[PDB]
């Protein structure tokens, strides 16, 4: 009849004088004959029939000043009848919102008396909300957080309930949802910069990691197969990265946690040991590994410049990448001038120059070949020395044949491998970030006006063309003499003649006058100022752009090396993990040191 | 100089100059194929679903239209 909908009305409003009368007479309704049973009678008429949400969560997703009352007598009717098992663990059934509980209505609604109530009369804290809303495609279907209590209070900032809910002995804080993400997980998912959310996630992760008191959950792979470590850095996170990768912990009884290890420290000077488990390119699926092959993600170039990592890299440069870079280089320019010799002068002791061509033009293009068939702005100089050794093999199976169009693959090789050494300019700092400097000012500038300045060649070129009436009298006699003759005179070069084979002189002479203005005048000069501001843009950036571009050739120099020949990794074990020495001093703070793992300080 | 002045305010003058061509073709079009008008009744308005998330101040909802929140 009208009563469940009469009962689910007034638990809205607040109407608890209609509510004490609604639930006596639905136990008045309890003593006419049901035929079906006393409890699953009370579950069908306190319950909707179409999706599933009772009247506790009813009352609970319209909070209103009674809303504590009206829960209260809710639970101590549902108490009376023996039915508070099956009452307050009830959950939805419909796709979208599948597997929510009322704590999880509890527990978003800000109710934190209420989420203890509920929890304290038996509800359960291990639910899954594995609805589709809870779990989405996209950042605006709905909100993923984990699908757990737990999660749902750790990721609305909410520590109270969280530190309710983890001293409750029934709470599997190692839980995996469905997605394989333990609480770790899901707290890197949901964290974002300073600017979006005042740093609430470091705090609630600090506090769980510490509440924990083990390893286990910061070792648990998800259903891809990564820790929150390498979530954090598949993501670029670089907040919550920071503390992750630096995590001293002061009191004892849990520092096997930490990852950093302040080993002596005399007066300001201090020195530290770095832990690098999971962070150095001797793992498969490693932290270096992942933020620097990672292209979906911008601030890469703000994440390589954290405290294990940026030593990290200048340690492997300085140990064998630095004379492999410099050996590539004396491989290729010997290569470069070998091909050069032999193009620019067309026996017996110079035949071993074109094997040395062809063999390095085939390593070149098998190494780039595979280099590009593995990756699916960051990849254009494999394309272009695949280019140039594509060619030269095809100029030499051109060569083998009797056609002549041999030299036109052989000179587009030439040029192109001479424009190709412009890629080592990167190992120096300040013709690095010159060459990244000239990429920028080339995405940026260059093509942008060359668009413009072609339409206004191309479209005073018929122009010109066409007033002209015809002993080779005039220098515009067609379209490519026109656009030739506009071509030479905005860069200067040969001479300006007026007397043409034309009609009419006066619009030839405002046609060409008003080209030398919307050309000379207008456009080259506001190409120097428009790259004014790119090149006052990227020069407070550009120093990381040429770091992040090092660190790819670091990386690719480690790939290179044999099973052996790895003779080359860090510090050794101090229970023992590989280390990273840093000394540091600071003249700030000056507290007194308890928390060394060595008594005397120098090496 | 100018460039350096104008490249702050820029972004929004061809914002600008680009809202009058969608509003000339708007007019452009006959008494029907105006059937791209917006969404639905909701006492009853034209109305637009305009998504948004913030971590900034977190207070509990009491002035929703809708219970279930998905669509
Ligand atoms: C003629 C070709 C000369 C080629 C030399 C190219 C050296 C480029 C250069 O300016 O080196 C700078 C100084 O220039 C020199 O090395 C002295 C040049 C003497 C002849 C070089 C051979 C390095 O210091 P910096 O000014 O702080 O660099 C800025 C850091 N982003
Ligand atoms: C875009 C490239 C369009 C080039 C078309 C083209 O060159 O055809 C020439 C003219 O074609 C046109 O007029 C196309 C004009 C497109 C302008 C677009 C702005 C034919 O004359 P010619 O061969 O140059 O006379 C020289 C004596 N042999
Ligand atoms: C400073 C701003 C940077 C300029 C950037 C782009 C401007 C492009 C200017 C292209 C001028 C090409 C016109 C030209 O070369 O004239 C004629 C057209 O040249 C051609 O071979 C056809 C088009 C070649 C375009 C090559 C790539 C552009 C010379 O050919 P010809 O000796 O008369 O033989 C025809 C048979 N009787
Ligand atoms: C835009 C102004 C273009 C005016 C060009 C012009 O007046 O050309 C004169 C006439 O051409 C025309 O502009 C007639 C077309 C009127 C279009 C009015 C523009 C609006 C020809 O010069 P000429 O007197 O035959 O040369 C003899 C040597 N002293």
């Amino acid at each position: 009849r009208r009563l469940k909908k009469r009962i689910f009305a007034a638990v809205s409003e607040g109407c608890v004088e209609e509510l004490v009368e609604l639930l006596v007479e639905l136990q008045e309704l309890c003593r006419r004959r049901h035929d079906e049973d006393v409890p699953d009678f009370l579950m069908h008429k306190l319950t909707a029939s179409d999706t599933g949400k009772t009247c506790l969560m009813k009352a609970l997703l319209n909070i209103n000043p009674n809303t504590k009352e009206i829960v209260r007598i809710l639970l101590a009717f549902a108490e009376e009848n023996d039915i508070l098992g099956r009452f307050i663990n009830a959950e939805y059934t419909e796709e979208a919102y599948e597997g929510q509980t009322a704590l999880n209505i509890a527990i978003e609604r800000r109710q934190g008396d209420i989420a203890a109530l509920l929890i304290a009369a038996g509800a359960d804290v291990n639910a899954h909300a594995k609805g589709a809303f809870f779990n989405p495609k996209y950042q605006h279907e709905g909100f993923y957080f984990g699908e757990t209590p737990l999660a749902l209070a750790a990721c609305t900032n909410q520590p109270e309930i969280v530190q309710l809910l983890m001293e409750h002995e029934q709470t599997d804080i190692t839980s995996r949802d469905s997605r394989g993400n333990n609480i770790l997980h899901a707290l890197v998912t949901v964290a974002e910069d300073f600017k979006t959310q005042n740093d609430f996630v470091k705090r609630m992760y600090d506090m769980i990691l510490l509440r924990s008191g083990n390893w286990e959950l910061e070792t648990t792979r998800n259903n891809d197969g990564l820790t929150p470590l390498q979530l954090a850095a598949k993501m670029g996170k670089a907040e919550i990265l920071k503390y992750i990768l630096s995590r001293e912990i002061k009191e004892k009884r849990l520092r096997s946690l930490s990852r950093k290890f302040t080993d002596w420290a005399y007066g300001p000077v201090s020195s530290s040991l770095y832990d690098l488990t999971n962070v150095d390119t001797t793992t498969d699926n490693s932290v270096l590994e992942i933020t620097v092959y990672n292209t979906n993600i911008d601030n890469r170039h703000e994440m390589l410049t954290l405290e294990p990592l940026h030593t990290l890299l200048h340690m492997k440069w300085k140990k064998f990448a630095k004379h492999m870079f410099f050996l590539s280089f004396c491989f290729y320019f010997f290569y470069n001038i070998t091909l050069t010799l032999v193009s620019y002068y067309r026996g017996w002791l110079q035949l071993l120059g074109r094997m040395f061509v062809l063999i390095w033009a085939m390593c070149i293009s098998v190494k780039e070949g595979i280099a590009i068939f593995l990756l699916r702005s960051d990849a254009w100089f494999h394309f272009v020395f695949f280019i140039q050794a594509v060619l030269v093999i095809l100029s030499v199976f051109l060569y083998l044949f009797a056609y002549k169009e041999y030299l036109a693959c052989l000179v587009l090789a030439m040029a192109l491998g001479w424009a190709n050494m412009l890629y080592y300019t990167r190992g120096f700092q300040s013709m690095g970030m010159y060459s990244v400097m000239i990429q920028k000012v080339i995405l940026h500038d260059v093509l942008k006006f060359l668009f413009v300045y072609i339409v206004f060649l191309l479209g005073f070129g018929v122009a010109l063309a066409s007033l002209i009436e015809k002993k080779d009298c005039s220098s515009y006699g067609s379209f490519s003499d026109a656009v030739l003759e506009l071509f030479k005179l905005t860069i200067g070069l040969g001479d300006l003649n007026i007397q043409q084979n034309s009609k009419y002189p006066i619009l030839f002479l405002f046609l060409l006058i008003t080209y030398v203005i919307l050309t000379f005048v207008l456009l080259l000069n506001m190409l120097i100022a428009l790259m004014g501001e790119t090149v006052e843009n990227v020069s407070k950036e550009s120093e990381r752009i040429w770091r992040l571009q090092r660190a790819r050739t670091i990386l690719e120099f480690e790939k290179m090396l044999p099973e052996w020949l790895r003779s080359r990794f860090r510090m050794g074990e101090l229970d023992f993990r590989l280390c990273l020495r840093i000394n540091e001093v600071k003249w700030t703070e000056w507290k007194t040191h308890v928390s060394f793992l060595n008594e005397d300080p120098g090496p």
